[PDB]
């Protein structure tokens, strides 16, 4: 009945076999809470390596994918390829994809639909721009982004929503509560109660316990700290 | 002499089983010793491809970013490509320019970074169909080449790939030769005589087992960047287009 705590580590564009090997060694040897679902998001070039080296209890995510299984899309990878390597998740709609690479809500929706149809789990990311937060339209913006994802989700069992603010723990709770309210009204009470909504702002060993104590925060999508030993402490934030 | 160069761009195709089969075929084929062969694999399979391909065959990434590390979810860097043992990256492919909106400026920044990091670059240029129809092919490809050239210090590790636009139902070896000769003339005056003489300019249009010999006989065509046929048995014949 309770939502299982979920901690994803987004390595972003970082690592080589040496540094990631050391990272993976530390995670494999660490005492990790049985009550946390852990997923590591590796650069595409290291997905195979990461899946081979990581203990099976730790999931592997791709950091992006495209919206069809194959084709004339030089530089892209598909859910079929991600599954072929043994990864079970993909991060979609990350703030950096939206803002540096201009990925639209429409495209992200198409990717979500395809990844889910192909049997992957999706960490679906949403978050408003700084100017939008300053203008007081956080809710309007994140609801639009969430609707664009939701319209492409037939089954929420393998979806985790990640909120990335452009930020206080109280401010985090406020957005998470509003997002869960959106799910309740626009999808169902069952989906609202069961869907993990994870926090994708700045998460460190210093602030993770306070964030994890918030009623509507179900875990984290961790950035820089996911490359460091303190990722273990973040996984164990509730203990 | 300009060594004949054949790159096989697999694009977004394959899995370990199917790419393993295609690699096994290449490893066992009678490939001309006078062709420099490079296979362009999806990023997720670059490590695999380098492990399985004979050392004589190069491996290319299909794209990369412009710094070694950072907050660029979904991107890979030249440092990572080198880490995997690959020695090439394809940059500025028509699909990156068109589908993904990569600018001349960004492509130039990527070229400069990949070269600084010690990779070879297959630098792609080519006009859109509407531009070819307007008769401004030359203007467009020179603009794109300038953006690349401004970011190349040593041309020894660059191969230039010309991609004519796909007809989509609405080209000739002579037409390929015409563009390649113009590009070489551009290099002569904008870079140097030596760079024009030594730089491979490869053809990235529709290359098949059936048209490859005629294309390879053109005076200013130095090889191919092969799309669909790189997934077919005839890729071996294309590698052997001079013979």
């Amino acid at each position: 009945a309770p939502r299982k705590f979920f901690v994803g580590g987004n390595w972003k564009m970082n690592g080589d076999k040496k540094s990631l090997g050391e990272l993976i060694h530390t995670l494999n040897g660490a005492k990790l809470s049985a009550d946390t679902e852990v997923v590591c998001g590796a650069p595409s070039i290291y997905l195979d390596f990461a899946r081979q080296k990581l203990d099976a209890k730790i999931g592997v995510a791709a950091q992006n994918c495209y919206k069809v299984p194959k084709g004339a899309f030089t530089g892209e990878i598909s859910p079929a390829m991600i599954k072929d390597i043994g990864a079970a998740w993909v991060i979609l709609g990350h703030s950096e994809r939206r803002h540096v690479f201009g990925e639209s809500d429409e495209l992200i929706g198409q990717k979500v639909a395809h990844a889910l149809a192909e049997g992957l789990g999706v960490i679906a990311c949403i978050g408003e721009k700084l100017d939008e937060r300053e203008a007081g339209i956080t809710e309007k913006v994140v609801f639009e982004q969430t609707k664009a994802i939701a319209d492409n989700v037939k089954d929420w069992s393998k979806v985790v929503l990640a909120y990335e603010p452009p930020a206080t723990p109280q401010q985090a709770q406020e957005v998470h509560e509003k997002l869960r309210g959106w799910l309740k009204s626009h999808v169902s009470d069952a989906v609202a109660q069961s869907t993990r909504i994870i926090y994708g702002g700045s998460v460190t060993g210093g602030n993770c316990k306070e964030l994890a104590s918030q009623h509507d925060v179900d875990g984290f999508l961790v950035g820089g700290a996911s490359l460091k030993p303190e990722f273990v402490d973040i996984i164990n934030a509730k203990h």
